[PDB]
């Protein structure tokens, strides 16, 4: 379960491949590379 | 450092997310951390639909 926003983001840096696990990224960065890989995700949807 | 720049566009940036996400209401204000697990279930979903149920050898 998700109590708190570190727990929130953390997550987001599993899930998404092209967030590093190992180095250093801001919250920004964090964001922009979910909606990066939302996208990706919706026209793979799409496409079925 | 510009603080208010960045949260303007760190905001803009879960304004977007409320777009993308199918079960986030764009109509009334929501959080940044439900909008956040709303991210994280809609992603999840989309993985499994991709990686299992959308596979041609799906059982
Ligand atoms: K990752
Ligand atoms: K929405």
């Amino acid at each position: 379960l998700l109590y708190n926003m570190n727990d929130c983001y953390s997550k987001l840096k599993e899930l998404v491949p092209s967030i590093p696990q190992n180095k250093k990224v801001s919250k920004m960065e964090i964001l922009q590379h979910v909606i990066d890989y939302i996208l990706d995700l919706q026209i793979a949807l799409d496409s079925h």
